[PDB]
């Protein structure tokens, strides 16, 4: 049967699953690189500085997915005022129409860190982005270092899976006093909002104490997390890249979460030691 | 890689596989995937043969005996190896590529991430062995994806890992078309099966029994389940040194619905130490 209609240089909405793989296909097919970025809508500079990486690649298609996963006109307006030419809207019914069944199970790294206190909540983003995989096939899928941990997460899926997809991390975008950018942040109140710089104070101090070795890196991040009015740490930790243990020498990554009030925040920098 | 058409190529690396493949692909073959665990026989060879009659085709078999499905124990190390017969066969049936991968290319990470089925897995095969089948979907995902087969083949005799593999592909959206080919059996009936070498005279004898139930109760479903049910039985316990695990009638997705018109009827067995697998197609008052 024909291929849903696709009007280049249009934002294209396509809610189907079948539609957007017929369309990805032909573009593909057609000497177009296609690119995914999965989001669940309200979308924020975080998400329009993925979109801009993925442009950039030459022949690309950008394809936006906006899925709230439960394991618009402005976002639609966004996306068309940055060049976007597909959007992927699909329901919860068109994802799961067998309801929950097969699905992705992470391996022991989900059960640290974010997955300490409900070990079943990367299965559901893992199962969902493999899905948006196979639906899209997408020769290389954007995605933000803010949840550093998933990011980690998904290149574990591909590589476990052979999956044929290049992941791309992209640098957090962070408001102007470094906070990373978060859905989460329209929650602080004003002494809240204040509070909560530390998270990415105490990061970036570490990320210069660590010429000190990794103990200074640490111990500057506490001293800082240390100077702010409540705010809970959950774990302040050194990890290597992949999030194993801190080699003694050489890169890791240092994630950081607190709950301020009733929200919780994540940050997570890159540290060089020695 | 090379590739030397209406020769039988042999790829040990998944990297080399999927660049055959993709190079066939964007040059008009399509490419047809047989999953196997080698020691292979006639059932094999037509599910090989159902491959080969799709137009254009290039025909890649697998060979891997996969750890993370067995349980044990001494299965693994007892699963029958013999790659030489293997070999010779896919020559004969004018197979182009067969893909033999070492344990380390599939899991140089051990096993990390898997699929988990749903709780059809937990049922039948499943029920004493609940990672079994997360084993086999966690190889097949991973077949499927180095090798990016058209359609891939899977025998109907073990009728539960073909429906959890349907049920694989529909749910993670996977780009293949899955063909159930109907099972191949000895002139008495008897399924064909890599263990089927574990019988002695005696016990090879008696194996004729899960056959002949099964088929016994298809004509017998005319009077209903319980007929087909109970002539099944009748059957099983008429044969020596039978020992019937399960003997089950489900709708034929197998899943939480009860039967209809059209059921699948499932039968487990021990003879001896050799455990025996076989299914049919049943239709109830019809
Ligand atoms: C390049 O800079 C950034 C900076 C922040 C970002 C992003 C990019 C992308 C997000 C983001 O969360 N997008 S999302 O809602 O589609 C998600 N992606 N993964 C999520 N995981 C969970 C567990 O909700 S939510 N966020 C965070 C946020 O919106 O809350
Ligand atoms: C305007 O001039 C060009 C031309 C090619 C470009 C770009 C710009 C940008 C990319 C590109 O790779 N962008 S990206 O965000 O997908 C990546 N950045 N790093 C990547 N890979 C790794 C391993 O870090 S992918 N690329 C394609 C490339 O470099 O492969
Ligand atoms: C069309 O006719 C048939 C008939 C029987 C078949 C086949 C084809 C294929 C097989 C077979 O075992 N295929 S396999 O090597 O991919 C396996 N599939 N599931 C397996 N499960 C266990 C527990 O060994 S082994 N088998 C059954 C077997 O070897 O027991």
């Amino acid at each position: 049967m024909a291929i849903p209609a696709f009007h280049p240089g249009e934002l294209n909405v396509y809610s189907a699953p079948g539609d957007v793989a017929d369309v990805s296909r032909a573009l593909r097919l057609t000497g177009r690189r296609v690119m995914l970025v999965p989001t669940m809508g309200a979308l924020h500079e975080g998400h329009l500085a993925l979109v801009r990486a993925a442009k950039r690649v030459p022949g690309s298609v950008v394809v936006v997915s906006i899925f709230v996963n439960p394991m618009p006109d402005d976002d639609l307006a966004q996306l068309r005022a940055e060049g976007v030419e597909i959007a992927f809207t699909p329901t919860t019914a068109a994802m799961y129409p067998d309801g929950l069944r097969t699905t992705v199970q992470p391996g022991p790294l989900a059960a640290e860190l974010e997955g300490g206190p409900r070990p079943t909540h990367f299965a559901g983003v893992l199962t969902v982005v493999l899905k948006l995989l196979q639906i899209v096939r997408p020769d290389r899928v954007f995605f933000g270092e803010k949840d550093y941990q998933q990011l980690v997460l998904i290149r574990q899926l591909v590589a476990d899976f052979n999956l044929d997809v290049a992941v791309v991390g992209v640098p957090t975008v962070r408001e102007a006093d470094g906070l990373a950018m978060s859905s989460r942040n329209r929650y602080l109140d004003p002494a809240q909002r204040a509070a909560a710089v530390a998270l990415s104070a105490a990061l970036t101090a570490a990320a210069h104490a660590a010429t000190a070795g990794a103990q200074a890196a640490l111990d500057a991040a506490r001293a800082v997390l240390d100077a702010a009015p409540g705010v809970a740490v959950d774990y302040l930790e050194l990890r290597d890249i992949g999030l194993g243990p801190m080699p003694l020498n050489g890169s890791g990554r240092l994630l950081v979460a607190a709950r301020l009030g009733t929200t919780r925040l994540l940050d997570n920098i890159a540290i060089e030691i020695g």
